């Protein structure tokens, strides 16, 4: 039922690869497009389409992730950060936290490609999603794309508090932070959730599984890891593959698919440089170490790796407030209701991503003056020039994203912060011919001195905005930076009466404190009389820092940052000779053709020369449709019907038609 | 994403303000209307759209209300009644009990405005709601308005009993009491519940959130309390605002929005006079006390405050009968079924407002003769002249609207009575420049002697109609007037065997009575034999009163009346020079323009010169569409398309189309 | 305390309409500088007149 | 349970701050019930060295 020779191969099941695959199959119908993926098929998989069970996908024993491990680095205090990668069809779209956001207009301009300008990509960004939200800026958001975006069907009350708290810190509340022209802001964060159904909006169901029902000319080859891309006579005409799991040691197996006219790498920013390097694309010197024969000289493959630096800081919440923390804990009685409401209706806690509100930031020069002089020096060259770019982002999660086995029982609200444009640059490289062998690579977290100041400053900022929220009960001190014990900057725990409130009536140890493990939090200043009851506020004292209280936050960040999976770079656009933005030299042409070979293209999110200050999923879709359009013109097909609409039953706004709301 | 200069500002998120905002945005599309609100956004908030959890909104610690407190008064026996106000977008429409009713035709005639006559407002009242009920008078009720009205999806069996009981007291049963031409009557009371969905029908979802999805030209600025309305060169061109909650004491913040052509105050009858007074609209003498400079001389601002005087009198119900009392109690097992039925189906106890039936009243002269001579004197001038006007109203609630922590366990049916046109007149005034400072004000409850007689008389009436109901088990004596202990008029408790019926099999104290805290109720007279089994009745003896039993009811009413939130007046229509209906002088023109300034209008329910004998929500919608139409003509826009339909997917009657019933 | 008796799920705890009952004021704060076992927080003494005696 | 801060049966004296404890202010609880700490103790049994009483 599967033929050996596809017309257009599309390696990878990544969200970008599903874009290229779905769009490409659609343009001709007659054309035969075969997609190859190293992972399980995900059609109608309950653990994928329903949004609220996202954290499970990240477990270490979890099937759907690869968990690459980095070489140890001094900068992380000897820490060896894991760098997880998606391993299911649809890529990370089947796994992601479903945060929605969009990068600055300056970002796409920074690629400085012959194309790829924001002015050109705006319509293409507009073509790939419908916008369930009550849009005000309708000249930018699409309104009838395959992928749906909304606020979900449930809303934790945390968001209003986070907004009233952020607004008091001099951070403006902007209705749309995805406008592409903003630094400071706050918003009720959008999610990749189909509001009309409550399902996750991954690219696979929207592009691949929606096309296959409708059209015969698409082949899905799940569970076949790519080994190598055979190339001869200057054309990339084949791709030998191996099974994803080597279950038959005595007789290893492989298969060689053929592509008549085009080939495409959408394997993600980690796997892809490896696949090029196994084919011999790289430095001959670096490649002889693995014994692979160097076919083409591309030093830039594997270089210029880039991430974001998230780190979580939980704060305990009052007992009376709602959280998803007890669902993922997870109780057998709460969880039953949480599912039962979703099947019965479609609107429940399960039908929402955890994160509820968030704040992009660009520091005031007055507060910028106290940052380390190195970062000031970086700010002048990098951000001084451009107004559009945020330096750092943080949001708020209505629960604890982490291991609940290792934290005290209760309900928490956890702040999430990720640096927007880390200066640091990593690398990656294969060590062995074997597909299965783990690459050695240096993500290079905190490799550059300049990356620390914004991190510390955002912890100092987010703590203050979590201290002004109505929900706040006290920091969880075990998961906060290790301040000296007598410091006034210290992370205080929950009150005694709240300790009784969580402990239950029958506890024999609530306020009992021996060993001084934690310090009780002081009562809030009394509400003013003579104010309107709705305007009264009771508030904790502001905290202040010294050098010894800064070193602690610094060590905290060094010892607890990790990849945010916004990884990109490696194979990237630029001159073959080299450029300032890509010191080792680029490998792609502006038309996404790999240098030195004919017929090979990259659809990965790796393509980007430099960071996009937004969650990476949107650029995945966008780059996937760029490479799709490029393949389209490369085939010589007319600009008429060059647009490649997927089948879908469009639902209107509920007031336009009666069949579309929750 | 938010601009500084809106085309038409609409301060307030009140139901009337949501009317003006939605209707106004619709007429031009091109016109830029920005709405500013001091409270949280309420889109898709479970605690708002589903009807059956209305009582919670009234808790003292509740977020969604302001709870203003009055100066002490002798007339209330030193009592300091709180006067709660809505604090959420959509105003009180997101909070209300969802009672539906409509005022007398004489009422709108009493405004004696150049417009505002009932003959003119009838089509406009007709344009603002669809009428899910099986209407008989279709020449008055609208049938395709944005806001939906019905009997809800559940019906407690209390209503039939209340009707059979009321019918025996000489009170006629009228199919439609909203006809606008009636005094005596009884009806199965309507509710502001969308029968087709079971959701609450607040103005916000119907006008604001339905417009924003569809149209870009509307801005919602939630969480920004208004401070002042800047005015210069005779035009009201700005409105500086402050955050609703002062979370940053060291650096207070504010922002100044600009309105190009129009401004509108829809802040409610309490907040609005305050906002005018902070701007300097009032007596210079009264205003110098707060230090505000008097810009315009408007003595009538803040004066002529008016309410209704509700007071609740619970009666215990038999154990075998249904009540919502155990849901709001609230049990963890009953409440689970009550939700589960609503998600599963949409038709449950949760999908209904508590109140089930009610009776407008205008006393017979024979029974009027025993009322205090002062009220007779008021009746001759005020009601003798007009036949249309009821003197007082009461309904019945299928549960106990109050604090269940403070009442004995059981199931209750509680009578609810509110005076239709209280004679008394209050006032309100700012004490400080600060927005947050609580105003000093005198609601003036029972300020006039004449307001007592109808109250006492309605207690005497409602008790007798609660004594003829089949459900009746006995008064709860702690919440009834403190009659002398030996009196035959006394409030008797439940029978002994019913005491065992509530106490359970295992109780060790059911009929045990020590201290004579309560008197057991006597058994009903035996059912007549020889009557048809369906016509047999067993009935308690009629009670009779003397002066000492009247003084008790009088003190009860003095010590337990409160605002019914039908507050109105303050800023109100009339000549600037003064009028008999508004002794201090009006402030609005008949075209709702505030006196002495250009470009400022009031959309509040405060506009009314005198009481409307109906629940105030309908007049809110009506006045909002009046001011909307006035803004429309004020902009010079044509009478063609001057009507401003909101988007909506109209559902027909189920026999006209198959997609609309519960 | 009304919330403490009403349970987590109550829809009517501090809700007060009709002024059926008056909430009690908070006790005077415990003195610091006393031994923790000797600290006391106490309600104000009440006083009577003829009309409060007839009752 | 006897050791809880809100517990009735203990006095919880608080020490002056000291640098040696890194600014920490250790509480020094004392029994407050008849029978003293015998009504509160962990009930560990042990006996001292013979040299001790000689000391
Ligand atoms: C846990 C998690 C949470 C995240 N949350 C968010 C979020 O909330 N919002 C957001 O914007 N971004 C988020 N992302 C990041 C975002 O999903 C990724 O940037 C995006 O999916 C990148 O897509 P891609 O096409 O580049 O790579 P991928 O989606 O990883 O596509 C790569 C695919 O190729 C396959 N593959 C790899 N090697 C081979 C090989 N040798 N042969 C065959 N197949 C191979 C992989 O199995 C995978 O299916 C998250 C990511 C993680 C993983
Ligand atoms: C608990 C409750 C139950 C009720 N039940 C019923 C019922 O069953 N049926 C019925 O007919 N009526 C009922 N009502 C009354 C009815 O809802 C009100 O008459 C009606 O909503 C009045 O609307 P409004 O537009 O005049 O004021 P509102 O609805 O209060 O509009 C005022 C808005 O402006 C905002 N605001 C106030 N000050 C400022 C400021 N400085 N800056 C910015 N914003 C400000 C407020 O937050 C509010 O959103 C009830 C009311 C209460 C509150
Ligand atoms: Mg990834
Ligand atoms: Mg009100
Ligand atoms: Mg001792």
């Amino acid at each position: 039922a599967i033929p050996e020779e596809f017309d257009i191969l599309v390696l990878g099941g990544g969200s970008s690869g599903s874009c290229i695959a779905g769009r490409l199959a659609n343009l001709d119908h007659s054309l035969k497009v075969g997609l190859i993926e190293a992972g399980e098929n995900n059609l109608n998989n309950p653990w994928v389409y329903l949004p609220g069970i996202y954290p499970r996908n990240m477990k270490l024993d979890s099937k759907t992730a690869s968990f690459y491990t980095s070489n140890p680095s001094p900068h992380l205090n000897g820490r060896r950060a894991i760098v997880p990668c998606a391993n299911v069809l649809g890529g990370g779209s089947s796994i992601n936290f479903m945060m929605y956001t969009r990068g600055s207009a300056s970002d796409y301009d920074d690629f400085q490609a012959e194309g790829w300008k924001t002015k050109d990509l705006l319509p293409l960004m507009k073509k790939t999603e419908t916008y369930q939200r009550a849009c005000n800026n309708p000249d930018i958001h699409g309104f009838e794309g395959p992928i749906k975006v909304s606020f979900g069907n449930y809303t934790y009350p945390v968001c209003q508090d986070f907004l009233r708290a952020s607004e008091s810190q001099g951070i403006p509340y902007v209705d749309d932070l995805e406008d592409l022209v903003t630094a400071h802001g706050a918003e009720h964060w959008l999610k990749w959730i189909n509001r009309d159904t409550g399902r996750r909006s991954d690219s696979a169901h929207a592009f691949v599984h929606s096309t296959m029902r409708n059209h015969d000319n698409l082949y899905l080859i799940c569970n076949t890891k790519v080994d190598k891309i055979i190339v001869e006579d200057g054309r990339a005409a084949a791709v030998r593959t191996v099974p994803s799991k080597p279950l038959n040691p005595k007789k290893p197996s492989h298969k060689i698919y053929r592509a008549r006219k085009q080939i495409v790498l959408s394997c993600g920013t980690i796997s892809s440089p490896l696949v090029l390097q196994r084919s011999g694309f790289g430095d001959p010197i670096k490649l002889r170490a693995a014994g692979v024969k160097p076919l083409v000289n591309l030093p830039g493959v594997g270089r210029n790796f880039q991430d974001h630096y998230c780190f979580f800081s939980p704060y305990r919440i009052k007992p009376q407030y709602e959280s998803f923390d007890d669902f993922v804990r997870g109780d057998a009685e709460i969880q039953k209701r949480v599912f039962d409401q979703w099947y019965a209706n479609g609107t429940g806690p399960l039908a929402t991503n955890g994160i509820e509100a968030g704040v992009k930031i660009r520091p005031t020069p007055e507060e910028l003056s106290q940052m380390d002089e190195s970062f000031q020096e970086g700010y002048r060259e990098y951000f001084e020039d451009k107004p559009d770019k945020p330096v750092m982002h943080y949001s708020i999660i209505a629960g604890f994203f982490g291991d609940h086995t290792k934290i005290p029982p209760g309900k928490y609200m956890t702040m999430f912060h990720f640096l927007e444009y880390p200066f640091s640059r990593g690398s990656i490289h294969i060590t062995s011919p074997d597909p299965y062998a783990a690459p050695d690579f240096d993500p290079g977290f905190m490799n550059d001195e300049r990356d620390m100041a914004p991190m510390v400053w955002a912890y100092k900022k987010s703590r203050e905005t979590a201290r002004r929220m109505d929900h706040f009960a006290g920091e969880v001190t075990s998961h906060h930076p290790l301040f000296p014990y007598s410091s006034e900057a210290r992370a205080l725990e929950m009150d005694l009466e709240t300790s009784n409130a969580y402990g239950g009536p029958l506890n024999l140890s609530a306020g009992l404190a021996h060993g001084s493990w934690t310090q009780p939090l002081k009562k809030p200043t009394a509400k003013n009389e003579g104010h309107v009851t709705s305007n009264q506020v009771e508030l904790h004292p502001d905290i202040e820092y010294d050098e010894e209280d800064d070193k602690a936050i610094e060590n905290y960040i060094r010892e607890h940052t990790e990849t945010t999976w916004h990884c990109l770079g490696t194979c990237s656009i630029g001159p073959r000779e080299g450029s300032k933005i890509v010191k080792w030299g680029g490998v792609l042409d502006h038309r996404s053709n790999v240098y030195g070979v004919k017929g090979l293209k990259v659809g990965d999110l790796s393509v980007c020369p430099d960071n996009v200050g937004c969650n990476t999923y949107t650029t995945a879709l966008l780059i996937g449709e760029k490479t799709a359009t490029l393949v389209g013109e490369d085939l010589g097909y007319s600009g008429e019907a060059l647009d490649m609409t997927v089948p879908q039953f469009k639902l209107g706004t509920y007031e336009k038609t009666g069949l579309a709301r929750f």
